[PDB]
């Protein structure tokens, strides 16, 4: 199953609002929301991903499954 | 602790391969390069997330834990 195109959409979502709530620099964000954009096209995302969006962000998870393994 | 890097990184890492690998389509991958590029700016990390790089690439973990949870 391609859980990659939720991988790349739950990251847009996070980010968007990490973009919105200024977690980054501004530059940064600025890169980081071009990104978003590119992350969108490249794994050929859309908000149909949000129709199908897991019950938590996958960020969430990563922060807990990436950060202790 | 900031897994935000170590997350950004090591999918510039897998998503690098990948686009060696042509995973995607044509641009798909170019787009993605970007992102790569975007990302690496975007939470300000660099190759020196690889010398604190996890075991193992967090896209694996990403195919356990997200498509399984």
């Amino acid at each position: 199953m391609d859980n990659k195109k939720r991988l790349a959409y739950a990251i847009i979502q996070f980010l968007h609002d990490q973009l919105r709530h200024g977690g980054l620099s501004s530059d940064a964000q600025e890169s980081l929301e071009v990104a978003i954009q590119c992350l969108e096209t490249a794994f050929g995302v859309t908000v149909e991903d949000s129709d199908l969006a897991l019950p938590q962000t996958l960020p969430e998870i990563f922060e807990a499954a990436a950060t202790g393994k």
